[PDB]
Formats: structure tokens, sequence, C-alpha cells
DNA sequence: CTCCCC
């Protein structure tokens, strides 16, 4: 059916999650990125922030489809949460 | 930096 237009949305995570989602040789956010369908950027932290940027750039379906994953990729993350 | 992507 009909997927509606291809928007950009941002979320931040925290910069200590951001290896979960990038996985080693960014494997991982390979993966979301090919199962998705989205585009996603993760930044760099701005100037001494705590967050990174991630832009997820698809249809709505494929956006809510990577948030999803991204969300899942924390059940993986290695290191401590605190 | 699990650090990709550009």
């Amino acid at each position: 059916g009909a997927m509606g237009p291809i928007i950009t949305t941002q979320v931040t995570i925290p910069k200590d999650l951001a290896g979960s989602i990038i996985g080693k040789g960014g494997q991982r956010i390979k993966q979301i990125r090919h199962e998705s369908g989205a585009s996603i950027k993760i930044d760099e932290p701005l100037e001494g922030s705590e967050d990174r940027i991630i832009t997820i750039t698809g249809t709505q379906d494929q956006i809510q489809n990577a948030q999803y994953l991204l969300q899942n990729s924390v059940k993986q993350y290695s290191g401590k949460f605190f």
C-alpha cells in the first residue's frame, strides 16, 4: 500500500548507548538501515552534550521500524547503564 | 569511542 512522504525525525540517545546501535564496524546500524529501509544518521554529541542525535529519514512506516529496531538494540547494549 | 554513515 501507500507509504506516503519521506519525512525526517530526530531522536536523541544517551551517548553511552550509541555503541549498541552502531555495533562493531557499524554492523548493527548497517542492519537497522537495511532492515528498516530508513536512512539513519547518528551525529557526534554537540559541544559538551550527554546525547547524540539520530536523524531518521524515511516513510512513516520506515521511521517507525527503525525506531523500534534502535530501541531493541539497547537490549544488546554491552556497557554500563550507570 | 561496539563509531557506522558522510
